Formats: structure tokens, sequence, C-alpha cells
């Protein structure tokens, strides 16, 4: 039910790299419209499964979510066209203007992801793999949060399995590494470590540790430092996402609400 968009309408310009589904080209709509364009290499996702909720996923309409404009599913490979972000991703953003953050501009950045994942949350709809590395930045410092359910469809036994290599150990839960257990307060947990990713200035969560080590250690109570840009307040708000019981993480709406107190307060 989603947008069927007609591929003659868009024109490939540049490449912008490739993903866990394959390439990911930026090229314009009606000659007109920035684009970015995930070609789905054959294999790598659950086709017909994305298909089903694409339109789930459309209506998700937020500022501060990097929108899924449409799909093409009438050839091979299938194209899934997004809102483009001209800065790219906010990892390699944080590292790359590091020296230039004031802590305002970087508490900034985590309410827009916050919004992001209220609204989220509001339609009861699970991120799954939120992390710095799947937030975007427009031209004008706008972060928005993308790829928000396309966990789901990847087929790639690296990335579904806890054990893989590929899987986001580091911004998970130990209900997720136990048991699977993704929920809201999953991607609490994700978003309290791209909160430290952030304060960080694009630093590896638990550097030094293997994906094991640090399921071994957060399940211990292990939890990630302080960062030196990072307020006592801050810290406060990071570090209640980070709760053994998932019961006792806040909601994003709380979360928003602390993140505006600390506007206020500065
Ligand atoms: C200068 C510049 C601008 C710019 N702008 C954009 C880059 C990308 C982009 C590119 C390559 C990618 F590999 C990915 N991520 C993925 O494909 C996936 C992530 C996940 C998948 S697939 C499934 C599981 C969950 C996570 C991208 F999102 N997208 N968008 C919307 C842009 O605007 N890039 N650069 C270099
Ligand atoms: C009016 C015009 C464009 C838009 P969106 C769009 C979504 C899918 C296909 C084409 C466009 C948009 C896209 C790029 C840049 C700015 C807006 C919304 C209202």
């Amino acid at each position: 039910g989603s947008w069927e968009i007609d591929p003659k309408d868009l024109t490939f310009l540049k490449e912008l790299g490739t993903g866990q589904f394959g390439v990911v080209k930026y090229g314009k709509w009606r000659g007109q419209y920035d684009v970015a364009i995930k070609m789905i290499k054959e294999g790598s996702m659950s086709e017909d499964e994305f298909i089903e909720e694409a339109k789930v996923m459309m209506n998700l309409s937020h500022e501060k979510l990097v929108q899924l404009y449409g799909v093409c599913t009438k050839q091979r490979p299938i194209f899934i066209i997004t809102e483009y972000m001209a800065n790219g991703c906010l990892l390699n953003y944080l590292r790359e203007m590091r020296h230039r953050f004031q802590t305002q501009q970087l508490l900034e950045m985590c309410k827009d992801v916050c919004e992001a994942m209220e609204y989220l949350e509001s339609k009861q709809f699970l991120h799954r793999d939120l992390a710095a590395r799947n937030c975007l930045v427009n031209d004008q410092g706008v972060v928005k949060v993308s790829d928000f359910g396309l966990s789901r469809y990847v087929l790639d036994d690296e990335y579904t399995s806890s054990v893989g290599s590929k899987f986001p150990v580091r911004w998970s839960p130990p209900e997720v590494l136990m048991y699977s257990k993704f929920s809201s307060k999953s991607d609490i947990w994700a978003f309290g470590v791209l909160m430290w990713e952030i304060y960080s200035l694009g630093k590896m969560p638990y550097e030094r540790f293997t994906n094991s080590e640090t399921a071994e250690h957060i399940a211990q109570g292990l939890r990630l430092y302080r960062p030196h840009l990072a307020s006592e307040k801050v810290y406060t708000i990071m570090y209640s996402c980070w709760h053994e019981k998932a019961d006792e993480r806040p909601t994003f709406k709380i979360l928003l609400s602390n993140i505006l107190d600390v506007m206020d307060e500065n």
C-alpha cells in the first residue's frame, strides 16, 4: 500500500556507499528533489516481508525522522527511496567536526533524536538498531533518525544472531543479548549509548572490549563512563537509559522532558 514510485522519475547521481542491503545512491526525483536510493541486493532482505509492512513505515511522519518516501518493487533489485541528508551519518559527522561543537549543540542533537524516538514510541514502532551510524545530518545541522525497523528484514546471520559479528551488541540491553526481547525499552537503552556517542564526539562504546566481553561485562553491571563534555545532569539522563531492569528505564517522553529541562536551566 506504500507509494510505488516510478523508477523512470529517478536520476542516479552519486554513490553513497554500501550497507547491510548493498549499494545506496544519491539522486533526484523528477529532476528536482534530492533522494537517497537503496538498491536492495538480491538475497540480502526478506523482500515480501518488507513490502507487506512498508506502508506502516511510510506512515511514520516526523521532521526528525529520515522519511521513507516510497518503494520501487516492479523490477529486481527493488529500491527504497528516502529523504537525503547532505552531511551523511552522525558518527562520521561527530568525528570530522569534533573540535567545533559547543555543549549546547551536543544537547540539541540529542533532542533531535529524542523527538524522533518519542514519535516512534507513540506509534509503538521499534527502531531496533538505533546508533549514531543510523542517524544522519542535513545541510543545516539537523539530526534525523534513519533505517528504523529495517533490522527485521535483514538476511545475514552475522547481523541477526546476538553472537554474530555484526549484531549491535554495544547498543543492546541485557534482555536483548539474552532473550532477543526487543521493546521500546531496548530502544531506550540504545538511545543512552547514542547520547554517549554524541558527548564523546564519536568514540566507539566499550573500545578495546570485544562484543562478547561487552556482553559479559554489561550483564555484570559495567556501564559507560561520563564523557568529559557531559554535565552531571546530562550524564544522569543517559545513565537512566541503562537500568538492568527494562521497566525501570524511562520513556522517550520522559527523556525529552528531561532534555528540555536542562535546556531551560542553561
Ligand atoms: C555525503 C553523504 C551524504 C550521505 N547521505 C546518506 C547516506 C545514506 C546511507 C548510505 C549508505 C548506507 F549503508 C546506509 N545505511 C544503510 O544502508 C542501512 C542501515 C541499516 C540497514 S541498511 C538495515 C539494518 C538497519 C541499519 C545509509 F543510510 N542514507 N541516506 C538516507 C543518506 O542521506 N551519505 N554520504 C556519504
Ligand atoms: C512537497 C514536495 C516535496 C515533498 P518530499 C518528497 C517525497 C517523495 C517524493 C518526492 C518528494 C521532499 C523531498 C526532497 C527534498 C524536500 C522535500 C513534500 C511536499
